């Protein structure tokens, strides 16, 4: 898709020029070694001073041919303990749904910062996994203990 590819080239240029410290967002490669702009390997650092601190959380960003009409699918690899991350790793967030708050102008930087924000502030109305949601509701102290253990596990 020329439209998707043009926008993705724009995103890549902007990202490389200026991006938040500790974040990574890089296109992958096709079997023939050429660049695949439709599938990016990204990483989000845990925010300092939070239970996520010290962790580096890898996630894939997958674009459909009709991007930026549609949002990318964003999927933590491996899946994370968080109330709004499905067991598959897929992130549940309103800016990531075409029929909710996605807007075509939203940038890769804005997506990754939005997901970082989500990490430290779950949305309890729409849980995506039972376990992290249940613990977050029942015992915030235990919830944070689990988050800290996960951040240590994913220290770079």
């Amino acid at each position: 898709s020329g439209i998707a590819l043009s926008r993705l080239a724009q995103e890549r240029k902007a990202w490389r020029k200026d991006h938040p410290f500790g974040f990574v967002a890089v296109p992958t490669k096709n079997p023939d070694g050429t660049m695949n702009l439709m599938n990016w390997e990204c990483a989000i650092p845990g925010a300092a001073g939070t239970p996520w601190a010290g962790g580096l959380f890898k996630l894939r960003m997958l674009f459909k041919d009709d991007y930026p009409s549609s949002p990318p699918k964003c999927k933590f690899e491996p899946p994370l303990f968080h109330p709004n991350v499905y067991p598959s790793g897929t992130v549940c967030l309103s800016i990531l749904e075409e029929d909710k708050d996605w807007r075509p102008a939203i940038t890769i930087k804005q997506i990754l910062l939005g997901i970082q924000e989500l990490l430290n502030e779950p949305n309890i109305q729409d849980p995506a996994q039972a376990e992290a949601y249940t613990i977050y509701c029942q015992n915030r102290v235990e919830y944070e203990k689990r988050v800290r253990a996960q951040a240590k596990k994913f220290a770079p």
